[PDB]
């Protein structure tokens, strides 16, 4: 929704945290770093929240087919961005996709319906 604004600061931000690191921000980088996670929107494209278990896929998939083209350059600075996810999930002060995102875990008796056991039950 609205929440769009949220990838704004992410692509700047994101992009500054790393720059810290050492990396480097261009505007080439957008239009592929933005197409390269666009392609699949690894990030959930329901709540758009980061995932470690789905970036993995992204990474694998994106490794695999590019490693095909038996690249030589493969730019090692991918590695800082799985390092700096990986603990910017860390952080808990995440945009309201904190609730949204929390989909990821559900309790399986969370009403009748569900065939585990059911939500309310009395025990001796």
């Amino acid at each position: 929704g609205q929440e769009l604004s949220q990838h704004e600061r992410y692509v700047e931000q994101l992009k500054q945290a790393l720059k810290t690191r050492g990396v480097k921000v261009k505007y080439a980088d957008l239009l592929k770093f933005f197409d390269f996670v666009k392609d699949t929107c690894p990030w959930f494209p329901q709540e758009g929240t980061i995932d470690i278990k789905r970036w993995r896929r992204v990474g694998d998939c994106f490794q695999d087919y590019y490693n095909t083209f038996g690249p030589e350059k493969v730019p090692v600075t991918a590695f800082s961005y799985w390092n700096l996810i990986k603990e910017l999930i860390d952080k808990k002060e995440v945009n309201p996709q904190v609730m949204a995102a929390v989909a990821q875990t559900e309790e399986i008796l969370k009403s009748n319906s569900q065939t585990d056991l059911e939500h309310h039950h009395h025990h001796h």
